[PDB]
């Protein structure tokens, strides 16, 4: 099946849906990623309600203080945090 | 939309489709991950043709030499490698 493959194609499409909407299509930005999580992962990855949560999240990515992200840094950080949350409910049954 | 959200639900379902098929449903294994990539990401992440490629890939994950993976280690390693490949074709246009 393409279920797992479809997983890579989908995050890449929404990624180019908002990332290229700001014009900076060659680099991601702090506001661009804010839209992607609050759009489909708002309930899981809290972010829209805690705007401070997005400043902290980009800080690990923008460790360079570039206020911009290379998108690759983003996938590794949120990938581990959300995956851990699913096991959190399963751990207590 | 749930396109990005659907991305997390799909890799998690196939993950529990083969991971729980070996009985070791509490921990992933070297053969379990081999099936997930060769099943839907065979063409992108070469693996089935280069069985040596799977030994090397788990080595970074099983840096502990446990021949077993915590699944979380897996998502971060293959997440960055496949994402980079998509930009490889885009970089040369
Ligand atoms: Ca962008
Ligand atoms: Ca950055
Ligand atoms: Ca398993
Ligand atoms: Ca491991």
């Amino acid at each position: 099946g393409s279920e797992l493959e479809t997983a890579m194609e989908t995050l890449i499409n929404v990624f180019h849906a908002h990332s290229g909407k700001e014009g900076d299509k060659y680099k991601l930005s702090k506001k661009e990623l804010k839209d992607l999580l609050q759009t489909e992962l708002s309930s899981f990855l809290d972010v829209q309600k805690d705007a401070d949560a997005v400043d902290k999240i980009m800080k690990e990515l923008d460790e360079n203080g570039d206020g911009e992200v290379d998108f690759q840094e983003f996938v590794v950080l949120v990938a581990a945090l959300t995956v851990a949350c699913n096991n959190f409910f399963w751990e207590n049954s």
